[PDB]
């Protein structure tokens, strides 16, 4: 979306505002969606003052007096086209404008031209009127509002897509329609009328998810417009619901709180639902602007920017207490009529440029160069950094995030002045009987408690699902986490740590409404917390958890009495329930069994909920079953306020406290663990793991996950979904409350009747004999291999292993249903033709060794199919057929292949773009038949690449531009799609750099990837790959591999339905993977809706894998996944046997497509109907699986148009296509040309100069071009101005740009200069915006002014000046030299693991804000550290004429001084930190 406010302040109303708000509306086209039309818009609206001029002639022409300014108050409302239904309407609105004592003046129709909408838009199109009010006993401004409000609230409990109030005040209007947004002035004409007047605009255009247009949707609303997505919604509109009921505020009536009476819903979205929540603490009395506050509030913790400030930080103290943040991405926008403004997300995930002049008329809005202000008398040119706001006040005053947030600092104070006034071992068995597993104690808490950090592993979960396994399972195994992909991001949680935060207050909430002066650091709390606790605020029922057997007979009881005994404890007046299995200290054989506290925490949290008391108590869960930092995520995540695992706790003590291991701390495991360094590591490494998870959704704080439910259940009924955890997800709905029974039975059973020794093993890590099974198995993969080494019985074996496995997938319920007599394997297509169909799919070559990595794509490349790059980059020498072999089957270019032929290439048909952007690089980009963007990966969603140091040998070091050394963690985020709008972006950059190439989009199955995917295909993209939660890695958390992702049955369907339903199904082809390895994986997925098929694991496995699985550790015995040479050496593996392997893997479709009987796999996809459900098996833990979300696909057998694709989606006329037109094209193929060309920019002007590169760059890759084009450019530059720019590049901004200058930069420079008609000081003024330099691989870039967020975000070798920058300057940073001459946001170092960075930060303040965990802050002490920053800050003065630039030079012997220097530990001893 685009959202932006203009305001007036010394003029009064013009119509002039009102045409530049329409014209920007304009230029934030590209940020917003249409719909299946490609013609009506996703919306576009306004919001302005009322246009008390234009509505004269309405009085006028009835002969009427016109009421005062603030006692009038204009309904724009909605209503039904059939007129008896519009008659039924309007009497409606009227009885209730009655209802309250007001009276009606009558309607304005409000004249439109229908004949622009598009056909869907005005097909849907309500009939638009303005009903005309007053109040007969003078009734005026704030309560007139307050009572339409009540009014507009009442009619908003009919709310219908053909009956809705887009506004009801006597101060604010709202125009808005399901239009593209230079058409909302063309329907409506009042917007073009001028009579027209505002002495402001509050403007929205938008982009969603779907192609079917509801009008009330649009978006500015009644008081806000939203840009950007909730993370959080389940939970804030929980902790919403909950405040419902027992609202008290001045003289605001029982009667009329109730009347509102949901003010929050969930079947409404985020936006509706903030603007709603927002208004009721406006009308309320808070101005918008604290309201925000309240409900988005900044990250207050470390932040310098607060030194002077303490009273906001003890409003958020106290406010934290009480409200937990809307989460998620935000820009906002909001008037009240009386105050217009806008503020971020705690994290600034929305760009918001605003500019001032010096009659103070303001413009804020999502991109800079957008209503067009005379250059010369422009007074500021700034930006919101995280969590700032910035408004006006109708006293003709601007108000920057300071007063402002102070202004509500002063009042209801108490703010900090209330603040400040609030032995045998049995062991081994309890926990058996809890469900702890030798390998969850060895492989898990033990590593916790010893490292300190929950334990990396490697390849895919292959074992099957909690729910469809013979082992007992917790009821944790059940839920999936959720996470972030397109539509918002993923927040890096070490890297950004300091925005996080894991309180968790323990007292009741009270009114949010009424401020009255009338704490746990993290929710783990040890055993002496939890006494501490039960001294505190309040006494604290202790609730059997446990319950005795046969009398009270069944965990259904147990149930019904825990939340009985639960609500009536919390009615007598208890504010912590402490949930005990453990109660009055200790759990028998005749306590015959447990309630599992997950399942606990959620029925007393949702019958709480239905009881109208959630918010009296709030619950600590004192379990042993709890371990897993996944564990801690479900019980916070339904509903626990804090944990205390006690067992997990004591399972250190014992381990530690026991002889085999305190001997191995002697000599060979760490002895540097007294006993409270075990344990402070077994929490601290389960705090690292919430931080994880929530940074996997992008959530902050602890606090908004606690409501929400951050998951998706695979496996449970719906009955027990209802009881315990409302609202989720569970389409496939297996379990009982008697089936979750059994299974605490089955683990209960062995601790207790029998004996006790040590845990039982399932192999659930690793392949056992015992345990449990494994898509692959080490004895499995040795036959597999030698089968395809070959060109037997192998297959017998490797098939048979096949045929013994349990149920482990949805597909497994599964079987064919012909519908078409059998066929004959000479009528099926050919095995060449399918393979075309298959994909190596991405494995990065960091992560495998260059051997295992180059063979797959000589094989891929043979079969005619496609290889991926995975996420390192790749080696030029690879983009290169072969010349050189020879009869041994060998070549002088890639010596350590083998079993090469002459024509045989290397180099990968898809070129992965990943958050790190390693190789990522202009010829990169330009060898690729495709691109794929990583959103995410199914073994690790909400997380980055991941590649340890010992692998980071010289050659990947080289590759990915970074260091020999260090560890490479990639950003959860792209730090470039913060949004679907911002997905589109990067779509178009790379069309705009290879037109030709098709551009994927990888997301990973979970519930919510259909919308996701609507959004992507709308967002321009050609491929759409779903992977499931089942895919390999060579590195991951186990949590993860465990605990993150959903069934590929569930994403495949879910997006092949979608995209169908919302008629984008033809713009996009689906690749599906994880875990397929066989012919009817590949028509499982085909019928499901897929038509490419994706082999990561088992292509391994065919090269010689073993399931050794050891990845992370650079072991390989055998070759694949190592970097070291002995083991490379011992890489057996040649193209001939994956090349067969997919041979065969096809034969066994071909012959599928005969039992079906159709000719060709372009026959069956999403053929849904021809699947039904198998009639043999019997899982152990339930009677069966509802298949409706698998089998209920829209009918296939005669559309099947979708299956028909455009070659690549094209980014359109752009205006590198004219600049590719002059006497250009002679710089470029002779070979040194100087050319100048001069342009005009406007903000449309996206990836400018972009494809110019792509095109030098596909004829004399990155650094063969020895011409000079000097492109000059003039205005506000749209997004990724100058991305992937070459060396013999040269680009002027006159101007200002937007985001993401630079993205990607490669060689040449980019000199960016505030239009010289300033009369405003450059370095104090704002220029460039967030993400600019985005891995640049090279280049220079020179900027006047201060840039945005993320300055350099993963620069590996891209040099610049700017003048100064907000936060996370240099994030990921990892070679180059970076100058800063001005102030610069805090974390100002996070993993930035090579390269110079120089500041000049005069405050002093600098080295508080600095991330100190990697980065170490100097002074300028090295004489050519020195000759360094002149040079550079010299080459700054040459390009542009810098102002804070000239200075520091001709007074270079003082600034020099006090003005730090950021060296990583990497650089120590370099001619320029040192002598
Ligand atoms: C060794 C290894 C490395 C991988 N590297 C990447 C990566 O660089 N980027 C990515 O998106 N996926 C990566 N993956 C996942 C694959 O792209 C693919 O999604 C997955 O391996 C398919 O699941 P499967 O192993 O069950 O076939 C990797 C997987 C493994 C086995
Ligand atoms: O090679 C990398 O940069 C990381 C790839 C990754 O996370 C994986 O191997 O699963
Ligand atoms: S599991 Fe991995 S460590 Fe080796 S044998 Fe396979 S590549």
């Amino acid at each position: 979306c685009g959202v932006g406010f203009i305001a007036n302040l010394r003029g009064k109303p013009d119509h002039t505002l009102v045409e530049q708000a329409l014209k920007a509306l304009g230029c934030m086209e590209h940020r917003g969606g249409c719909s299946a039309d490609n013609d009506s818009g996703d919306g576009a609206g306004v919001m302005t003052a009322i246009p008390r001029e234009l509505l004269a002639q309405w009085f006028n022409t009835r002969n009427l007096p016109m009421p005062d300014g603030d006692r009038l108050g204009v309904g724009m409302v909605f209503l039904p086209q059939e007129p008896s239904a519009r008659e039924v309407a309007r009497a409606y609105v009227e009885e209730v404008v009655r209802l309250e004592k007001l009276t009606v003046l009558g309607w304005r129709e409000v004249p439109v031209n229908s004949d622009v909408l598009g056909i869907q838009a005005k097909n849907n199109q309500p009939h638009i009127e303005q009903i005309l009010v007053t109040c007969p006993e003078g009734c005026a401004g704030d309560e007139l509002d307050r009572r339409l409000y009540i009014a507009r609230s009442i009619i908003g409990k009919k709310l219908a897509e053909d009956f809705y109030v887009c506004s009801f005040s006597c101060r604010t209007i709202v125009y808005k329609g399901m239009v593209r947004s230079i058409i909302l002035g063309e329907f409506y004409l009042d917007l073009k009328n001028p009579g027209y007047t505002s002495n402001f605009a509050v403007y929205h255009r938008r982009f969603s998810t779907n192609t079917m247009p509801k009008w009330p949707l649009a978006q500015p609303m009644r008081l806000l417009g939203h840009n950007g997505e909730i993370n959080t919604l389940l939970g804030n509109i929980n902790w919403m619901a909950a405040r419902e009921k027992e609202l008290e505020v001045s003289g605001w009536t029982k009667a009329e709180l109730e009347a509102l009476t949901p003010i929050v819903n969930q079947a409404n979205s985020d936006s509706y639902n903030l603007d709603s929540a927002l208004e009721l603490l406006v009308r309320t009395g808070r101005s918008p602007l604290e309201a925000a506050m309240i409900l988005v509030p900044e990250a207050y913790k470390n932040q310098p920017a607060l030194k002077d400030y303490p009273e906001i930080s003890d409003f958020h103290d106290y406010y934290s207490g009480l409200q937990e943040p809307w989460d998620g991405p935000a820009l906002l926008v909001f008037s009240d009529g009386k105050i217009v403004g806008a503020g971020l997300d705690r994290n600034g995930l929305r760009p918001a440029r605003y500019c001032i002049t010096k009659d103070d008329y303001i413009v804020l809005g999502s991109e800079a160069g957008v209503v067009d202000l005379p250059e010369v008398d422009i007074v500021e040119k700034g930006r919101l950094a995280p969590g700032q706001m910035i408004a006006v006040d109708l006293a003709e005053q601007k108000i920057l995030k300071n007063y402002q947030i102070k202004q509500q600092a002063a009042q209801k104070y108490p703010y900090g002045e209330w603040i400040k006034i609030q032995d045998a071992q049995t062991v081994l068995q309890q926990q058996a009987a809890f469900g702890y597993t030798a390998e969850d104690v060895e492989m898990v808490v033990v590593p916790m408690a010893s490292q300190g950090k929950e334990p990396t592993f490697c390849m895919g979960d292959d074992t099957p699902l909690a729910v469809l396994s013979h082992k007992p399972r917790l009821l944790y195994d059940y839920f999936k986490q959720r996470f972030a992909q397109v539509t918002n991001p993923p927040i890096d949680p070490l890297r950004e740590n300091l925005v996080m935060s894991l309180a968790m207050f323990l007292g009741k909430r009270g009114n949010l409404l009424e401020p009255k002066a009338e704490k746990l650091r993290s929710p783990l709390v040890n055993e002496v917390e939890l006494q501490a606790i039960k001294t505190g605020q309040l006494q604290v029922a202790e609730v059997s958890t446990l319950y005795d057997l046969d009398g009270v007979n069944s965990l259904e009881d147990a149930l019904t009495n825990l939340v009985k005994t639960a609500i009536a404890t919390v009615q007598a007046g208890a504010e912590i329930l402490v949930l005990t299995d453990r109660p009055n200290g200790a759990i028998l054989t005749e306590n015959q069994s447990f309630i599992p506290p997950l399942l606990a925490v959620g029925a007393v949290h949702h019958h709480l909920i239905r009881a109208g008391l959630r918010l009296k108590a709030s619950l600590i869960v004192d379990t042993a079953q709890c371990w897993s930092t996944h564990h801690f995520a479900c019980l916070v995540g339904y509903g626990a306020s804090a944990i205390c695992p006690y067992l997990a706790l004591e399972s250190v003590r014992q381990w530690w406290l026991d002889e085999k291991t305190q001997k191995l701390m002697e000599n060979g495991r760490l002895d540097r663990i007294d006993l409270p360094t075990a344990l402070k590591n077994y929490r601290q490494s389960v705090e690292a793991g919430l931080f994880k998870i929530l940074s996997k959704m992008g959530i902050s704080l602890l606090a908004s996950y606690h409501g929400a439910q951050i998951f998706e259940a695979i496996g449970l009924g719906a009955e027990l979904v209802e009881y315990a955890f409302a609202g989720t997800t569970s389409r496939v709905g297996g379990l009982t409350i008697a089936d979750v029974a059994g299974e605490v039975m089955v683990f209960h059973g062995m601790a207790f009747p029998e004996m006790a020794k040590k845990l039982e093993n399932f192999g659930f890590v690793n392949y056992r004999p015992g345990g449990e099974y494994h898509m692959n198995s080490p004895e499995m993969s040795k036959s597999l291999h030698k089968a395809v080494a070959a060109y037997y019985d192998h297959y017998e074996l490797y098939r048979q292993y096949l045929k013994d496995r349990p149920v482990t997938a949805l597909r497994d319920l599964l079987d064919f249903n012909a519908d078409q007599p059998a066929i004959s394997l000479e009528e099926v297509e050919s095995v060449e033709s399918i393979v075309k169909r298959f994909c190596t799919g991405g494995m990065s070559l960091g992560a495998l060794s260059r051997e295992a990595h180059e063979t797959l794509a000589i094989a891929m490349n043979r079969l005619g199919a496609k290889s991926n790059s995975g996420e390192g980059g790749e080696d030029v020498v690879r983009y290169l057929t072969l010349d050189d072999v020879d009869s041994e089957g060998n070549s002088p270019t890639l010596p350590h292949l083998h079993g090469l032929q002459n024509g045989d290439t290397a180099n990968s048909a898809i070129k992965q773009i990943a958050s790190g952007r390693f190789g990522v690089t202009p010829e990169y980009l330009m060898s690729g038949k495709q691109l794929e963007i990583k959103m995410a990966q199914g073994a690790k969603p909400g997380e980055g690449g991941q590649l340890p140091g010992k692998k980071v040998s010289e050659y990947i070091a080289m590759l990915r531009r970074s260091k020999p050394g260090v560890t490479l963690i990639s950003p959860p985020p792209h730090h470039d799609i913060y949004s679907i709008e911002d997905l589109a972006q990067l779509i178009y950059d790379l069309h705009q750099i290879n037109p030709e190439a098709q551009v994927s989009v990888k997301l990973v199955a979970e519930i919510g990837i259909g919308t996701i995917a609507a959004g992507v295909a709308k967002a321009n993209a050609d491929i759409i790959q779903i992977s499931g939660h089942d895919g390999g890695t060579g590195a991951s958390p186990l949590s993860s591999i465990k605990h993150a992702g959903s069934p590929w049955e569930l994403g495949v369907t879910e997006v092949h339905r979608v995209l169908m339903e919302n008629q984008l199904r033809d713009r996009v082809l689906l690749r599906a993977d994880g875990g397929l390895k066989t012919g009817w994986d590949v028509v499982m997925a085909a019928l499901m809706g897929a038509e490419e098929y994706g082999f990561g694991s088992i292509a391994m496995i065919a090269e010689g894998c073993i399931m050794a699985r050891v990845c992370h550790t650079n072991n390989c015995p055998v070759g694949v996944a190592t970097q070291q040479e002995r083991l490379r050496q011992r890489f057996k593996g040649v193209p001939g046997q994956v090349v067969n392997f997919f041979y065969f893997i096809a034969e066994e479709v071909r012959s599928l497509l005969a039992h079906l009987g159709y000719r060709s796999l372009d026959d069956i996809i999403g053929r849904t109907d021809l699947l039904k459900v198998r009639s043999d098996v019997q899982l152990s833990k339930t009677q069966n699986l509802t298949l409706d979300c698998l089998l209920n696909l829209p009918d296939t057998k005669q559309n099947r148009q979708w299956l028909n694709h455009e070659p690549v989606h094209s980014n359109g006329p752009v205006l590198d296509d004219d600049i590719l037109a002059d006497p250009d094209i002679q710089e470029a193929i002779n070979h040194q040309t100087t050319a100048t060309k001069t342009y005009r920019l406007v903000n449309t002007d996206r990836t400018v100069g972009t494809r110019l590169s792509g095109a030098i760059a596909k004829k004399y890759g990155n650094n063969g071009f020895e011409g000079n084009i000097t492109l000059n450019f003039q205005g506000a530059a749209g997004q990724s101005f100058g991305a992937f720019n070459l060396d013999g590049m040269t680009l002027h901004l006159q101007g200002e740009a937007n985001d993401y200058v630079g993205k990607g930069m490669n060689g040449g420079e980019i000199v960016i200069v505030p239009h010289p008609q300033a009369s405003f000081a450059p370095e104090d003024n704002v220029i460039i915006g967030n993400t600019c330099l985005y891995g640049a691989t090279g280049g220079n870039l020179y900027a006047n002014g201060r840039a945005g967020e993320r300055f350099a975000v993963r620069n590996s070798v891209g040099k610049a000046v700017i003048e100064g920058a907000g936060d996370h300057c240099c994030e990921y940073m990892t070679g180059g030299v970076i100058v800063v001459l001005g102030p610069v946001g805090r974390n100002v170092g996070a993993g930035m693991t090579g390269g110079l960075a120089y500041f000049l930060d005069e405050v002093g303040d600098l080295p508080e804000k600095i991330n100190p965990e990697i980065i170490t802050l100097q002074r300028i002490t090295a004489s050519k550290g020195e000759e360094q920053l002149k040079s550079l800050i010299t080459a700054h003065v040459e390009h542009t004429g810098s102002p804070k630039g000239k200075a520091i030079l001709a007074n270079w012997s003082d600034y020099l001084g006090k003005f730090w220097q950021a060296v990583p530990p990497s650089e120590k001893d370099s001619p320029e930190a040192n002598n």
